[PDB]
């Protein structure tokens, strides 16, 4: 009960940051998340003994890939972390017990390889999972945890408590699908502008989850620029690795997966912040003005990529 997780000073003071890098030290990762859900959720919010072997049973079924691994799983639960304690009374109880365990539990199983390659390689997935196939794998990658004895995190909520968290987590989780940002995005623009946004309308709620969710999983383009830059390594490696598999079944993949036109990045970065990223934290920014470090942090990079395609590093 009257245990606590601390860090040390530097780690205290900097996890309240948007910007902040969990570190490569593997080991303090879960003491990272227990803490951040205490200070976002309360102390009282989950048995430790439940939450801990929780945390272990996530990690395990995290697979040694080069980006979509357990760094960024705890990496994009932090985002939401530094969301949620800069919008202290916007949510509920429900919501950031939720979202912290839907971010932490959003690539389970993750393979690398995207949704378009599971299609075209016509794995078993893409025949249980027609649309958002990973994404659908993810939640129920999710499910199947909590259900293991000792793991149900959620065990003191009431059936109807139970299944609204679990609704958050499966909405949240299909959300990270970034096939479906563009139209969320979209029409949370419409409703922001023609000032008919409401917090109180459940469906409107569900699309701002939505982009928090979009926002946290992009969150790698708002660290400061040599965890963005070394990150991008982490990404276009599964990327070029997806691009061999596609070669090998006789399909020339986009630029984007092909390690031979690994000269084109600089300019495929720029395309990916003005089309994704910036409008994604600009939307919001609008809706929660406290957000704005993510804004400033991703248009802060758009200028260093900028600066490589120019020859100036
Ligand atoms: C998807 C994606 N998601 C990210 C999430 C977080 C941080 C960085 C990210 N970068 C990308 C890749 C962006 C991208 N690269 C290219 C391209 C690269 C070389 C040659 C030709 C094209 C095209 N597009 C769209
Ligand atoms: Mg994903
Ligand atoms: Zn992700």
């Amino acid at each position: 009960g009257l245990m606590q997780f601390t860090l040390p000073v530097r780690l205290c003071k900097e996890i309240e940051l948007f910007h902040f890098d969990i570190g490569p030290f593997e080991n303090m990762w879960p003491g990272i998340f227990v803490y951040m859900v205490h200070r976002s959720c309360g102390t009282s919010c989950f048995e430790l003994e439940k939450l801990c072997r929780f945390i272990m049973s996530v990690k395990k079924n995290y697979r040694r890939v080069p980006y979509h691994n357990w760094k960024h799983a705890v990496t994009v639960a932090h985002c939401m972390y530094a969301i949620l304690q800069n919008n202290h009374t916007l949510f509920t109880d429900l919501e950031r017990k939720g979202l912290l365990i839907a971010c932490l539990c959003h690539d389970l199983d993750h393979r690398g390889f995207s949704n378009s390659y599971l299609q075209k390689f016509d794995h078993p997935l893409a025949a249980l999972y027609s649309t958002s196939t990973m994404e659908q794998h993810h939640f129920s990658q999710t499910v199947s945890i909590l259900q293991l004895e000792g793991h149900n995190i959620f065990s003191t909520l009431s059936s109807s408590e139970y299944e609204q968290v679990l609704e958050i987590i499966r909405k949240a989780i299909i959300a990270t699908d970034l096939a479906l940002y563009f139209g969320n995005r979209k029409q949370l623009e419409e409703m922001y502008q023609t000032g008919s946004l409401n917090l109180n309308n459940q469906s409107h709620r569900d699309r701002v989850i939505g982009l928090m969710m979009t926002a946290c999983d992009l969150c790698s383009v708002t660290k400061l620029w040599p965890v963005t830059k070394l990150t991008a390594n982490d990404i276009y490696a599964e990327f070029w690795a997806e691009g061999d598999e596609m070669k090998k079944l006789g399909i020339q993949p986009i630029p984007m997966m092909d390690r031979d036109k690994k000269d084109e990045v600089p300019q495929g970065q720029l395309g990916f912040y003005n089309a994704v990223a910036i409008p994604c934290y600009t939307t919001l920014t609008q809706i929660l003005p406290p957000t704005e470090p993510l804004l400033k942090a991703c248009r802060d990079n758009l200028s260093q990529w900028e600066k490589v395609i120019r020859g100036e590093e």
